[PDB]
């Protein structure tokens, strides 16, 4: 099933540490730092194009009191990738080469056909989206530190041998504000807001607040392993990203 992953690399500042197991990691090589309740963003000099029929994920795991935001990259985009991190702690920390791991993989999605939106729902802008946007169906405020979350009990169109999962979207990372990543099941989900600033934030009524991914049913699983891993999802599942195999195109780069 899964082709190849096209991909170009160049950042001194970073080093390539496998792109096996269908997966591509990258490793800090030099110390990061990380203001305290500020957003700290990691140009990756990363380029990439996912197979058909596929979407890309990008996420860091680390053993040290940061938090990052899970990205779903449209599958149309061409530009560098950023991973974005947030922080936990209140004074200067840093993460030390290797501390900060970054991934990128791929995963099959469908898009449910839909021509209006369904309740918070918005309705794909083409046949591909990789994710529908959700509004928010109240105005909230988060103050800093806190963590608020949003009931959903509308039912999410359905699609065989799919299963709906929420990430959340980079603009709201970009302040600040992440959400939990997880599987949005039957009855309804209840997705998680941490306001990493030092600000309350105020998020309005109908504005887009996550998304929704169709992740193909063999991406989640119960089992740890070198093909998956317990940071992207909430505990219960486990996210396994396709196996594919990288192909350097240099002239992707820009
Ligand atoms: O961690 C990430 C996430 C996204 N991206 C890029 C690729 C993706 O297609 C694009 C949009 O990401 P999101 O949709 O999560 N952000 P938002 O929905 O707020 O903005 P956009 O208007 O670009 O959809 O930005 C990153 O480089 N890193
Ligand atoms: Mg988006």
């Amino acid at each position: 099933a899964c082709p190849h992953i096209r991909y170009a690399f160049q950042n001194d500042k970073l080093l390539l540490q496998q792109a096996s197991v269908g997966r591509l990691t990258l490793v800090n090589k030099t110390t990061i730092l990380l203001r305290p309740m500020k957003t700290t963003t990691v140009d990756l000099g990363l380029y990439a194009r996912p197979p058909e029929g596929h979407g890309l994920m990008l996420w860091g795991s680390t053993s040290r009191p940061v938090t990052s935001h899970v990205g779903i990259i449209d599958p149309g985009y061409t530009g560098e990738l950023r991973l974005i991190l947030q922080n936990q702690r209140r004074y200067n920390s840093t993460l030390r080469p290797s501390e900060l791991k970054i991934h990128l993989a791929a995963f099959r999605y469908a898009t449910p056909q839909m021509e209006e939106d369904k309740g918070p729902i918005n309705h794909p802008q083409y046949p591909g989206d990789v994710g529908l946007d959700v509004s928010l169906p109240k105005d909230l405020a988060l103050f800093p530190h806190q963590t608020v979350s949003v009931t959903l009990t509308v039912p999410p169109p359905s699609i065989p041998h799919h299963r709906p999962t929420i990430f959340g979207r980079s603009g709201l990372a970009m302040q600040g504000i992440l959400v939990k990543p997880c599987r949005w099941r039957r009855g309804g989900v209840d997705v998680s807001l941490t306001n990493f600033s030092d600000q309350t934030v105020f998020l309005n009524k109908y504005r887009r607040f996550c998304q929704l991914v169709y992740l193909h049913k063999h991406h989640l699983t119960s089992f740890y392993s070198p093909h998956s891993d317990a940071g992207v999802l909430g505990p219960r599942s486990l996210f396994r990203w396709a196996s594919c195999t990288f192909e350097e195109v240099p002239s992707l780069a820009m």
